[PDB]
């Protein structure tokens, strides 16, 4: 599995801040917009993009405060990310898009799709955010850790001081062993503890047990939209998963209209790190029929 990032950097000004993005592929069709989540960046898509770039433009931004994007003095609530991603999409003058989305990038993508349904031609998704009714629906192997992340003082000490989202959650949520070269890519934006705010705010935004109420409501809303939308959907899943266990992926194959699922094999949360070639090849096979 490749560890390099062989992509020319691009930057665009968004609400007075610079955002980094990958931009490869032909420029005369519907672009494919790749949205990472926590604690990753466009690096997470590095081995998937090459499958799609021969036929389609691939745009992969680094979220505000992440990757090579600028680090404004924000609290980095979900709403902050919504504002910057909305403005990034407009700054590139994108019209219709296909979304490829994961984790908080899926909350962003689904929320954008709900608000701009005529502009979404297809959605490929994996390990995406739904409301989590109770802690029992969070995997036991990561339950105490995420509960700690959401505990006053304790969570900041873990994520801000000890860098636990990078150092603990990444290896925990990839089935295969990650290499040092890969870990160093993921570490690069967060060498300075103060810069880790997004990494801590994100798990504190997860819709778990009805809290925070604003996120639960927003995620319920995009899920009601998704369950009634005719947009083509391609859902990748692994065993045992984290946010989307096998039995749930099988239900969604039916409970989401126009949906196909792809089993990537063993996988936890960062499925892109376990089977990037199957994800990329199957997205490439699915695109032309949109
Ligand atoms: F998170």
């Amino acid at each position: 599995i490749g560890t390099g990032f062989p992509f020319d950097p691009h930057y665009v000004e968004v609400l007075g801040e610079r955002m980094h993005y990958v931009d490869v592929g032909p420029r005369d069709g519907t672009p494919v917009l790749f949205l990472h989540g926590n604690p990753t960046s466009s690096y997470l898509w590095r081995n998937i993009i090459p499958h799609v770039a021969p036929s389609h433009r691939c745009i992969a931004p680094d979220l505000i405060g992440m990757g090579k994007s600028d680090k404004p003095d924000l609290d980095y609530f979900f709403d902050d990310h919504v504002r910057y991603l909305d403005a990034f999409i407009e700054a590139l003058g994108l019209e219709e898009v296909v979304l490829v989305i994961h984790d908080w990038g899926s909350a962003l993508g689904f929320h954008w799709a709900k608000r701009n349904p005529e502009r979404v031609k297809g959605i490929a998704c994996m390990e995406f955010i739904r409301p989590i009714p109770t802690w029992d629906e969070w995997p036991e192997f990561a339950r105490e850790l995420f509960q700690a992340f959401r505990t006053a003082d304790v969570g900041r000490e873990l994520i801000i001081d000890q860098n636990a989202f990078i150092e603990q959650v990444l290896p925990k949520f990839v089935v295969r062993p990650l290499t040092e070269v890969e870990m160093d890519h993921y570490r690069e934006p967060f060498l300075k503890p103060v810069d880790r705010e997004p990494l801590w705010r994100f798990p504190n935004e997860l819709p778990i047990a009805g809290e925070p109420a604003n996120i639960v409501a927003l995620v319920e809303a995009y899920m009601n939209w998704l369950h009634q939308s005719p947009v083509p959907k391609l859902l990748f899943w692994g065993t045992p998963g984290v946010l989307i266990p096998p039995a749930e992926a099988a239900r969604l194959a039916e409970s989401l209209p126009n949906c196909k699922t792809v089993d990537i094999g063993p996988g936890l949360h960062y499925l892109q790190e376990d089977n990037p070639d199957l994800i990329g090849s199957e997205i490439a096979r699915w695109l032309p029929a949109l």
